[PDB]
């Protein structure tokens, strides 16, 4: 409801368990891989080659399998 | 008009009421489902497949039925 | 001027006076209605169906008739 | 180099002289008229019909005649 | 680095040496001229007609000839 | 916290890694990071350009990079 009390445990949960995710950007582009790390501004997506991904360019994050906290 | 004094009760009603909402993104992509939770930056949209949506990517939130503030 | 010291008087007038407005979004979509309420982050636009509109996705708010501020 | 130290005087001058301005939106649309007023977030652009333009939506402000 | 400890010196020097830069906006438009002045939020781009350019709508600023600091 | 973003960007800059830099509008840039601050990255090549971070979508390095 305020702060990152959902965004942060959601992303660490998806980090801690090596869940495959789809990352859609605002430009439409879809990324896939595993979330190595993240801070307030960026995410490290691990795949073939890996990518640091600015959260401001993120529309959605869709885990490959249902997750919880 | 101060702070999230509309955005927070509005969306909290939707989560509490579990109303179907359509979420329209700034890029012209349509999301549909129900709001499981929210914080200052994101909204968990629930559906057959479930997504996390960064607010900054959303243009309008459009419920399925009338909601009273 | 200073802060949002122009935005709210403009919006609160449009709300208190039930003025039909046209809200334009940065993606080039047009929305039409009357401003039910607002806060720092969103606007509640009513008409056919109601909807919450993120301000960061708006470019212009154009009244259907002139107003004094 | 900080604050709105160039924006404030540029905008406040433009209003005080009521120079016709063209405002170009990030989405490529062109709005036009006079700056009647402004704050940290928006610019009131009067014309046939007046409108509130969010600053974040603007790409460029391009006056008709030079300001000083 | 921290803060504006590269941006401010870079645009300042472009201002001083009066380098004709080319400013590409996120929307793909190239606005070519010289930097009279800037503050935290805008660049003023002198040319045949001068114009205020909101920095948040900037993608890149490319100098005509390489520069130092 | 930028306890990832800054070191990561330091490491491409320290070891001088060729990088691709995709812009939110879908253009790819490419070169090496000479320097950065909170707002910009200075991308080096035959064309030296300053890049605003708000414009960047993904930074993709050419080869594997680890962050001690
Ligand atoms: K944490
Ligand atoms: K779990
Ligand atoms: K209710
Ligand atoms: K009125
Ligand atoms: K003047
Ligand atoms: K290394
Ligand atoms: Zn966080
Ligand atoms: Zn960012
Ligand atoms: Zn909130
Ligand atoms: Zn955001
Ligand atoms: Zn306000
Ligand atoms: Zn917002
Ligand atoms: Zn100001
Ligand atoms: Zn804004
Ligand atoms: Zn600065
Ligand atoms: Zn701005
Ligand atoms: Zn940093
Ligand atoms: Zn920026």
């Amino acid at each position: 409801s305020k702060g990152h009390s959902l965004a942060d445990p959601y992303l660490n949960t998806l980090r801690k368990e090596r869940v495959p995710v789809s990352i859609y950007l605002v430009n439409g582009i879809k990324l896939q891989g595993q979330i190595e790390s993240f801070d307030q501004f960026v995410i490290l997506l691990k795949n073939t080659v890996s990518q640091m991904v600015y959260k401001h360019a993120i529309s959605t994050v869709v885990p490959s399998r249902p997750v919880r906290l």
